[PDB]
């Protein structure tokens, strides 16, 4: 399915969706590369437990447009306004992975809570990941500034090193994701636009700490989930800090998990998911 | 090109397809987890053979949606007839492979013949593939647990090992068939949904017998071909049990020949339809 | 985002196109067997000066239609019309790079040059690139003979072939195009309609010399620029020729560079492109 958000000059901006299932709806907002099949470990799941799963992909990935403007959580966000509008979704259950997780927060910011039941933030941006003066437990920006020197120098040979540390591939390859899904993972990045493979770095870095206090005064069921191994992401920049700031959240760290964990961990981000959906 | 046949939630189930050529309207319905391209070796040549030749994907495949509901033979002939219906097409040739042989029985049982003027069943499931009390012939059930199994588990590394044995890659790799070849059928394979992957197992193992009857009793020109090496659907349980049951049809076996017979064995399996679709 | 330029069959055919930033209009048309983003490295650049950067992907390519007719220049350049006119460009610059060189000069021959500001030819057809009695300069044509029986022999193989001499991967691979990238030019290449692989054949090697003659006398700024290691498309057969023809024209040879010069010698391209397009 499409949902028109937007216009890029003479072009509908279009985003690529799947609904599926009966019951409570439950949206799935799928991490840079990738798109919204790469949540089908947790997707059979949650159909098989009566929902209806929504997924979606971003702009700029997966089969939505191939755009060069918006790369930003503020746009990011209204094209989850527009989504959930479109289809009228009520008593949603929101569900982040890794470029998700701003989705949620930042939608929560803009747009408020009336239609959300649950939100559940796994492998977490939040609250700011860029270390500054007034953030001092940030990551240091030169980190940000070669990783966008490097996808923006080879998308192609970038993304494989992406990957190697997305799912800690030295560790966990051939045991818990095989060559061939590492290689599911890269046709599917290399589809999507040339400039999204750099232009969403500034995103990931955006401040999130205003729109941490919007979650937390929403006081809705909030789950946090975050793999102890993350070399993305680091526990200690993110989840910990969201766990700190957010303490009524359910809160998960899978021991000795990468940041691609609906993959190689799927069976305890599930476990997690059953749980926190249930109540 | 799309046509609509059905909805799924909030979208519509719409089947990719092309429709190219002039003349007697031939429609190729192609096998899992392919797409209408895989007949390329055959269709270049119907077209020089003056036929307008259709393909469309099967919901689920290429670039038809991604649905989680009707993996079920009764929905795939419904679909089929939406396309012959929406194009209106009369004097068709039906073509099956693999899956594809499916549609043309149950499309003739739920919808009669009158749109049709010959079948071709190209490495066919039927009769009916699976073994039962009242089925002895067919494979045990337990061979499906184990696909289904192996499919869900982790389906990228799932195809690379059907691929093995749906081309003999042992005999065929460098003489029959290349790898950049078997690279393609797996990045077509991949494209897939991933629920698909699994769900159309139960689908392969229907009982085809009484839409067999339905094939036989409508008397339209029918062949029915399969390959002596065929380790997918092995011939015994499958085309040797459909010639016997109808004996009308024309009857070819490809000495040799694998289950993927459309890209190894092009040219006996051109030969046979130029002769077939010349009557 | 589409522009349908007419109908195969049942189907209308459709181009994908991208349409970005904002100012001057520029239409990048791009090589076999690639899409819009093979000018990623390009794109990035003349949106960043401040120009409005549209790509489409030509028939049977890419997002587009995947067709069966139509692959000659008079239909791609009536594609190109059709894009031009629906999108009401006007004081555009049109850049071609290896087939897409034949929609400019094919383009301005049958239609004027009205809408147009500039043309730049990159790693160009131009003349007539197949020997005849009245075209000695020509490529022998059994070389293309053994071309379109490759690539209809089998695709998958032949585009990996096509490559290794379109980037000249014995020289370049690992010091001016990595494998990753390769790679990602194969899987866009296997994506193109079967047909497609061959079909374009004949249309590379249709004779330009009189649309040569249009382009020189629309007197509109012009730049042709040719690799000097081009194994593709050799720079004595086409852009020293094209060059004599049309003497006016802003003339580059960069040295050293092969056919695939938009990735492997993006900075001198782009480089010749800044300095042109500033004019
Ligand atoms: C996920 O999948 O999306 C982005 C944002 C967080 C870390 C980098 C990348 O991984
Ligand atoms: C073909 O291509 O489609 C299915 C059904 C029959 C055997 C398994 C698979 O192969
Ligand atoms: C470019 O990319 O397109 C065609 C036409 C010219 C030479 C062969 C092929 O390369």
């Amino acid at each position: 399915g499409y949902i028109t958000v937007g216009n890029e000059n003479s072009t509908p901006i279009e985003l690529y969706y799947e609904d599926q299932g009966s019951g409570q709806p439950v949206v799935l907002i799928h991490g840079y590369p990738l798109d919204g099949h790469s949540w089908e470990r947790q997707t059979r799941e949650l159909l098989a437990q009566g929902y209806r799963v929504i997924t979606y992909d971003r702009r700029g990935f997966g089969g939505s447009s191939k755009v060069n403007t918006g790369y930003d959580y503020d746009t990011f966000a209204a094209d989850l306004h527009t989504v959930l509008e479109t289809l009228d979704l009520r008593d949603v259950v929101l569900v982040g992975f890794s470029m998700g997780t701003g989705e949620l927060a930042r939608y929560v910011a803009r747009y408020g809570h009336e239609r959300v039941a649950k939100l559940a933030f796994l492998a977490s941006l939040e609250p700011f990941l860029v270390q500054r003066d007034d953030n001092p437990e940030g990551v240091p920006q030169e980190v940000f500034d070669g990783i966008e020197a490097a996808a923006k120098g080879d998308r192609f040979a970038w993304f494989t090193d992406f990957y190697k540390n997305f799912y800690n591939l030295d560790e966990n390859l051939g045991s818990r994701i095989s060559e061939q899904a590492v290689t599911g993972s890269w046709n599917v990045a290399i589809g999507s636009a040339p400039v999204a493979a750099y232009a969403v770095v500034p995103a990931w870095i955006e401040d999130f700490r205003s729109d941490v206090e919007a979650v937390r005064a929403a006081g809705k069921p909030t789950l946090i989930l975050h793999g102890t191994k993350d070399n993305i992401l680091p526990i200690d920049a993110t989840a910990r800090r969201f766990h700190q700031a957010v303490p009524e959240a359910d809160y998960v760290e899978v021991e000795g998990a990468p940041h691609g964990l609906l993959w190689t961990h799927a069976d305890e981000v599930n476990a997690a998911l059953k749980t926190f959906l249930a109540k």
